[PDB]
């Protein structure tokens, strides 16, 4: 059931960005590691004297990595005469950010007609403001209210290039590399209390919980009105055996904040053999792989969709398959992406609900974590 | 004239750390970058609640990436229970050095017989304290005293595998990665007055100035009694119609740092295809390459060095050359490590000098600011 209540009209998921203490760094290890081209920059060779923000894309998914300068470079400045391309950057906010979470995201950004009014309808209905919409060279509006923790909702609308005051990269330093990841299909938050953070969230957005369908945590997933935008939320689930992965987040990170980043790939198993290539080149590194067990376990499950050879394939390269009534979903993790055991990232690829695919066919993998538990018990 | 007046007995170079944000991204696009692997580390996998730390190898050069966790991870912990594996790290110190300089190098080290006693020779002799001696399971000692600016000399002694408390790294998370990449030549400061800073390094260490042979900058170079530590330092000179690069870094640093860091390889050439190779994926970028004037002018000066297609590869690799009455340098400087117009590396190849090879064997380049503009200008 899908009572499309959107409080404002929504397109899709237009950008992540990274909050960092050296943008260039991560920025040139997240191209090589995902395959993403450097498209886009604000920095000193811009004139901004405020923050380095970097632009890495890959199809539609847009990473941003931004990065605050000496705030002495900027020190005669006032928000009038501000040289930043994203206004709502504040210094102290950046470092405080970094230093209380370490890398991680700050904004989730998604596309709607009017941030203004996106912004307005927001906040009448509960949103916590963080930055009012502003006008980017009468081209572009930007706003952002508090999602959880210090991760902000950030609308972008636009009149008629990522935003204004960015510059496109250099074609000698824009190589074109390519995984074949192609979009940013679900963003997930970890909170301490699942009820009060849906309440909030789906009070002022009104987006609804997308259906679906004992392992550490509990979730629900609110959704826009095509469901293109995905929003899960984890909350922890104490004493269990094992020690709840969700509380190890909050822990690590000093509370809530975003989890995963789930991209879409339009070829999965080519996305996991060139990123697995770079693993310890650069790269990111996987998670564990899952025993045989898993991969004998598999053809009775989902042998009317892939082939032996194509489920084989899924077993050289680690990746977890699972199913709705609907469609299915092929999906792997990443190790952290950086020091702290918090975010980290999910590669996907979906299969079914074709009519275009429907938003979040074959689900989220719940059904992985009751047949992951079977094959490590089995083995 | 080498007096040869070390107030106590130093080795070489052992490993220079640089302080970050996330240690993780920043030790994995320096691998990538520059040819070196993974081999050990020191974290939350080895028991460290205090830092992450990340050592990098290539032949003889040691690059060590550290960055604070959350303090709350070892909040019940004191000094003499810490599971810190280097004892001198602090928090605060780290994240203010971070939020003040940037990415950047925190501890020059320099391995010596005694830590102990180097640490208390310096401080006897003017040296500024930082971290007092501390044995580490009986087996190392480590001591650090104030360089300039932020940055630390730190001694480190053996009794008799990088440091207590490191866990050597997995051969699947290791790849063999190598460019030609040996050992660190020299590590360079930026400081507002050479004088002072000369007199107290100097002072503390018995040092002495290695004899060398209008565009920026005034220097000189301190060195160990055999000249195999050497330690340049540099100040602006003002009121120049282009602005002093010395200067520029001493802005964007907020204050005196570690300019650049120049590593020996032993084949230059290799070394620079390999870099050049990575440039535009995640690697290092480099400097512009002279014009070919200044190349076409190479074979007057260096002909009976170079071949003229050992002279054709430096023009295609950007590569300079610069003469002593002693030896020939090969060098070329990257483009800055991080957000910062800070610092750069330096990669170098020495021609001459045997009898093993001398130390600084060709100089640091002096002559090549004159050339450059010389080129510069006749193009
Ligand atoms: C992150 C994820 C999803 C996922 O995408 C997702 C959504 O988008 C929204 C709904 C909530 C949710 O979860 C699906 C399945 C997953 C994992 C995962 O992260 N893991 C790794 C793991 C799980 C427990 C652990 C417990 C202790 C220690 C390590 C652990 C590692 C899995 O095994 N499955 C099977
Ligand atoms: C860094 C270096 C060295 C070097 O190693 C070194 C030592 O070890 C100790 C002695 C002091 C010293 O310098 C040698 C030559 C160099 C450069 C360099 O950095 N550059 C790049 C540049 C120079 C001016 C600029 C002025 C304005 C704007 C950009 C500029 C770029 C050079 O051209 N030469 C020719
Ligand atoms: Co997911
Ligand atoms: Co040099």
């Amino acid at each position: 059931k899908n009572p499309k209540s959107d409080k404002f009209k929504v397109k899709r998921f237009h950008h992540i960005e990274f909050w960092c203490g050296d943008a260039t760094n991560v920025a040139r290890r997240f191209s090589w590691g995902l395959g993403m081209r450097f498209s886009a920059k604000s920095d000193l060779s811009t004139g901004n004297m405020v923050h380095a923000s970097y632009l890495l894309t890959s199809g539609d998914l847009r990473f941003l990595f931004t990065a605050p300068y000496s705030p002495s470079l900027s020190a005669g400045e006032i928000k009038p005469t501000t040289t930043a391309s994203i206004p709502s950057f504040d210094h102290g906010s950046c470092r405080s950010f970094f230093s209380s979470h370490g890398l991680g995201v700050r904004a989730v950004a998604i596309e709607v007609e009017d941030a203004e009014s996106a912004f307005s309808i927001s906040v009448a209905n509960g949103a916590i403001p963080s930055s009012p919409p502003i006008v980017l060279n009468e081209a572009v509006t930007i706003a952002e209210v508090k999602l959880y923790g210090d991760v902000v909702l950030r609308y972008v609308s636009y009149k008629a290039e990522f935003l204004p005051g960015f510059e496109r990269v250099e074609d000698a330093s824009s190589f074109p590399l390519d995984y074949g990841i192609r979009r940013l299909d679900h963003a997930v938050g970890n909170v301490p209390e699942l009820g009060p953070a849906l309440t909030y969230v789906a009070g002022f957005t009104g987006f609804h919980q997308f259906a679906e369908f004992e392992s550490g945590l509990n979730w629900a997933v609110l959704a826009s009105n095509d469901e293109m935008v995905l929003l899960p939320i984890n909350e922890p689930v104490h004493g269990t055996k094992r020690k709840s992965q969700i509380q190890t987040y909050l822990e690590h990170n000093e509370g809530a904040g975003l989890q995963h980043l789930a991209l879409m790939s339009e070829d999965i198993f080519r996305t996991l053999r060139e990123m697995r290539k770079r693993s310890s080149i650069g790269g990111f590194d996987f998670m564990p792989s899952p025993p045989p067990t898993y991969y004998q376990n598999l053809k009775k499950r989902v042998g009317d969709v892939l082939s032996d050879d194509q489920i084989k394939e899924c077993e050289e390269l680690g990746i977890l398959v699972d199913r709705d009534d609907q469609g299915t979903l092929l999906q792997i993790f990443t190790k952290p992406l950086g020091d702290r055991p918090t975010i980290f990232i999910e590669i996907i690829q979906r299969v079914g609900c074709m009519m275009y695919q429907s938003g979040g066919c074959g689900g989220f993998g719940k059904g992985n974590f009751s047949e992951l538990f079977k094959s490590i018990e089995e083995y």
